[PDB]
């Protein structure tokens, strides 16, 4: 397991990700708002989630076997579980954030889950070329995902006060930008393509995912639009 090259990314994963989270909550200690407590909790919980993630993938927990393409590939199924319940987090984070009604949030969460679980889908499909017709849909559903956060919140956010604005477009732009790169990963890693092997793969993962999460968190956390 220790020597599995992609091991070194899992641990620093698992180490930024846990002290994201022990930063917020030191953080959310000298907050006492509900509205501004409800998002210290959120954005706390998605660090903690991916830390236990990261740290059950370390300790050789979350992964099997899937032929395809010629060969047995290695797949963390454990990735998919964190992100199971870590993107529809963020997203209740930017619902929050625009007072967004509960139809709309039911609708991001139904999304979020498609884009994960047909991601997974994808990820244990033993013919290559399906594969991609899951990853295909995978990426139908996050750009709906972004369509709606870009589009629908943006016009939400600027109907209300200007700090709520200001805060929500510059997480929209993060989350267009960093979001939009995982399936480009997916594509090129070892549960695509194999143009780059699975250490690879696990660093861009790590990269995006602490950038999703404890840099998002930062910008939210930071902002004078959480407080009520
Ligand atoms: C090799 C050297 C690595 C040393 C890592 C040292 C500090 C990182 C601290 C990680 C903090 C652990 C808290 C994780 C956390 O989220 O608490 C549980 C959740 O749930
Ligand atoms: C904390 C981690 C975050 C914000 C993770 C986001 C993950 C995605 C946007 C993943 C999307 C994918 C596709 C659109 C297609 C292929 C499979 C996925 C699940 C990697
Ligand atoms: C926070 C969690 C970080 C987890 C990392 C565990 C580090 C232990 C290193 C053991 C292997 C050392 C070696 O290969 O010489
Ligand atoms: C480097 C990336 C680290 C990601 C994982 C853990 C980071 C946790 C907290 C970030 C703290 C950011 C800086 C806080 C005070 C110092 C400053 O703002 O200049
Ligand atoms: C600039 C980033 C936009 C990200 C969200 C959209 C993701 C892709 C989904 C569907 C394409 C939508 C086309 C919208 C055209 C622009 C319309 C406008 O600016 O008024
Ligand atoms: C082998 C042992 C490695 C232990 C590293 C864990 C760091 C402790 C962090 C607690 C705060
Ligand atoms: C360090 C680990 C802390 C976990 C973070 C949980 C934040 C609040 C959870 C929601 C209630
Ligand atoms: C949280 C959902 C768990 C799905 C696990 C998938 C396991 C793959 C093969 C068994
Ligand atoms: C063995 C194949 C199992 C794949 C599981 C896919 C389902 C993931 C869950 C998505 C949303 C559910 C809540
Ligand atoms: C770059 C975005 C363009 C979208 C096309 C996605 C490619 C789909 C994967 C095709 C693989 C072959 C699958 C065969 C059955 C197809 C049925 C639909
Ligand atoms: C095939 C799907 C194409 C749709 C494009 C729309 C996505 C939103 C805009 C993307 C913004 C930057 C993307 C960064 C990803 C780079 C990773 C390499
Ligand atoms: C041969 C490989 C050389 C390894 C270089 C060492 C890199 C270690 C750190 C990589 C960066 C990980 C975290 C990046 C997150 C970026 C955004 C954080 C938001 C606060
Ligand atoms: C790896 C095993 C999780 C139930
Ligand atoms: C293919 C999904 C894009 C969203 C358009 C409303
Ligand atoms: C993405 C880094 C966070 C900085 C907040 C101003
Ligand atoms: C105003 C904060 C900018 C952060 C972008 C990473
Ligand atoms: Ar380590
Ligand atoms: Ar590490
Ligand atoms: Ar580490
Ligand atoms: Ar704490
Ligand atoms: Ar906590
Ligand atoms: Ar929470
Ligand atoms: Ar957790
Ligand atoms: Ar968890
Ligand atoms: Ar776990
Ligand atoms: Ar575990
Ligand atoms: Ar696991
Ligand atoms: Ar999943
Ligand atoms: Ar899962
Ligand atoms: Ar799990
Ligand atoms: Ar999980
Ligand atoms: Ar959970
Ligand atoms: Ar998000
Ligand atoms: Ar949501
Ligand atoms: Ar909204
Ligand atoms: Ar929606
Ligand atoms: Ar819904
Ligand atoms: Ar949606
Ligand atoms: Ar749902
Ligand atoms: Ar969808
Ligand atoms: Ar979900
Ligand atoms: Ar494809
Ligand atoms: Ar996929
Ligand atoms: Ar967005
Ligand atoms: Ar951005
Ligand atoms: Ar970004
Ligand atoms: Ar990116
Ligand atoms: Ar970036
Ligand atoms: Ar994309
Ligand atoms: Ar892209
Ligand atoms: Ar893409
Ligand atoms: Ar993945
Ligand atoms: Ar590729
Ligand atoms: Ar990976
Ligand atoms: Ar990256
Ligand atoms: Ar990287
Ligand atoms: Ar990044
Ligand atoms: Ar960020
Ligand atoms: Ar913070």
């Amino acid at each position: 397991i220790t020597g599995r090259p992609e091991w070194i990314w899992l641990a620093l994963g698992a180490a930024l990700m846990g002290l994201g989270a022990l930063y917020f909550l030191v953080k959310g200690m000298g907050v006492s708002d509900p509205d501004a407590k409800k998002f210290y909790a959120i954005t706390a919980l998605v660090p903690a989630i991916a830390f236990t993630m990261y740290l059950s993938m370390l300790l050789g927990y979350g992964l099997t076997m899937v032929p395809f393409g010629g060969e047995q590939n290695p797949i963390y199924w454990a990735r998919y579980a964190d992100w199971l319940f870590t993107t529809p987090l963020l997203l209740l984070d930017l619902a929050l954030l625009v007072d967004a009604d509960q139809g709309t949030i039911l609708a991001l969460v139904g999304a979020d889950g498609i884009m994960i679980g047909t991601g997974l889908v994808g990820a244990l499909t033993k013919v290559y070329s399906y594969r991609f017709v899951w990853w295909a849909i995978s990426t139908a559903a996050m750009l709906y995902i972004l369509y709606v956060l870009f589009f629908g919140f943006t016009s939400k956010a600027e109907s209300m006060r200007p700090e709520v604005a200001s805060t929500f477009k510059v997480l929209r732009n993060v989350t267009v930008v960093l979001w939009s790169a995982y399936p480009v990963v997916w594509l090129i890693g070892s549960e695509g393509a194999g143009i780059v092997p699975l250490n690879i793969e696990t660093l861009l993962f790590m990269v995006l995912d602490v950038s999703a999460k404890v840099g998002f968190g930062l910008i939210l956390l930071r902002s004078r639009a959480i407080f009520g």
